[PDB]
C-alpha cells in the first residue's frame, strides 16, 4: 500500500536511503524538505510544530511544498511544542484556511484518556465547528516481547473507537522512557517488531499511514539506516508491503 513513510533529516545519502527503504512518504517536523531532495514517488508531508510555526509565510510555504498538514508536534510535553489545547484551538483557524487534508495536533499519550489533551483538543473543535481530517499519534513500547505489536494494537484501535477520524501513526519504536535514562530493545528484539508492528498496521483497515522512528541512526539509536546501508531493522521495514 501507500502506508509506510519515515521521518528524516538532510544527511549524505538521505535521498538513496529514502529511495532503497522504499518509503511511499515522508516529514521533517518542518513546513518544507530542509535540503532533502525526495526520490520518485516519495511524497511529502509539512508540519507546523508549535505555537511560533504558525505565520502567512510558513503556510504559504506549507501549500507549495505538499498537499497534507500535520499540526503541532506533542502539544502536551513541556520539552515540544509545550502548549495549552486553548492555544491550540484559538491558532486553529489559520491552519483551517489553507483548504489542505489536516491532522490534529500529535499528542506524545493519553489520546483515548477522558479529559486528556486530544480528548478536550477534539470536544472544543467540535464546539466550534472546526475541521479536523484525521489524527496522527505517537507511541513508544517499553516491553521488548512478541506482546509489544497486540498493546499498539489496543491504543490505536481506543483512539479511533473514541473519535472515529483516520488514524496516522507519525512517530514509533520499542523505547522506554520511564527509567532516568532511555533504555533499548537488542537488534533481533527490534528487527522482529518492524516485522510483525509492519503486518499489522498494513491490515489495520482504519490506519492510512505510519512512520518508524527514524530513518538514520544519526538521528535516535532506533534508526533503520547508518549512511545508505540497512541494519537489521532496515532490511525488515524495505521488506514490509
Ligand atoms: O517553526 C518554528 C519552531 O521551530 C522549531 O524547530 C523545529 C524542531 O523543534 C524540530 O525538532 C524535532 C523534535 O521535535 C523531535 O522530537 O525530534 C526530532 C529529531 O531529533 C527533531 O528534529 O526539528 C525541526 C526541523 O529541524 C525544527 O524546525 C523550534 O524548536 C521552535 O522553537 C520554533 O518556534
Ligand atoms: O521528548 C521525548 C520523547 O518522548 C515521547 O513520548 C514519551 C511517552 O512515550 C511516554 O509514555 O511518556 C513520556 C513522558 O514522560 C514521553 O516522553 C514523545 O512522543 C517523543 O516525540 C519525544 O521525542
Ligand atoms: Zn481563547
Amino acid at each position: 500500500g501507500t502506508k509506510k513513510g519515515v521521518s528524516a533529516a538532510a544527511f549524505s545519502g538521505v535521498t538513496a536511503a529514502l529511495g532503497d527503504v522504499g518509503a511511499r512518504w515522508f516529514y521533517t517536523w518542518a513546513a518544507d524538505p530542509q535540503g532533502i531532495t525526495a526520490p520518485a514517488g516519495t511524497e511529502f508531508v509539512p508540519m507546523i510544530w508549535g505555537r511560533d510555526s504558525v505565520t502567512a509565510d510558513q503556510l504559504q510555504r506549507a501549500k507549495a511544498a505538499g498537499s497534507t498538514l500535520l499540526a503541532f508536534n506533542a502539544p502536551d510535553l513541556a520539552g515540544q511544542a509545550n502548549m495549552s489545547v486553548e492555544t491550540a484551538l484559538d491558532l486553529w483557524p489559520q491552519l483551517q484556511a489553507t483548504g489542505m487534508r489536516l491532522g490534529a495536533p500529535a499528542v506524545a499519550y493519553g489520546g483515548d484518556t477522558p479529559g486528556g489533551w486530544l480528548d478536550r483538543f477534539m470536544s472544543g473543535a467540535a464546539a466550534r465547528g472546526y475541521r479536523v481530517d484525521f489524527i496522527p499519534l505517537h507511541w513508544y513500547g517499553g516491553d521488548f516481547s512478541a506482546a509489544a505489536t497486540g498493546q499498539l494494537q489496543s491504543y490505536l484501535q481506543a483512539v479511533y473507537n473514541r473519535y472515529h477520524r483516520p488514524i496516522w501513526l507519525t512517530e514509533y519504536a520499542l523505547t522506554d522512557f520511564s527509567g532516568s535514562t532511555p533504555r533499548y530493545p537488542s537488534a533481533a528484539e527490534q528487527a522482529d517488531f518492524v516485522s510483525r508492528s509492519t503486518a499489522m498496521l498494513n491490515g489495520l483497515s482504519f490506519v492510512e499511514r505510519y512512520a518508524w522512528f527514524s530513518l538514520s541512526t544519526s538521528t535516535t539509536p532506533t534508526g533503520l539506516y547508518t549512511g545508505t546501508t540497512p541494519n537489521s531493522s532496515g532490511v525488515a521495514y524495505r521488506a514490509a508491503g
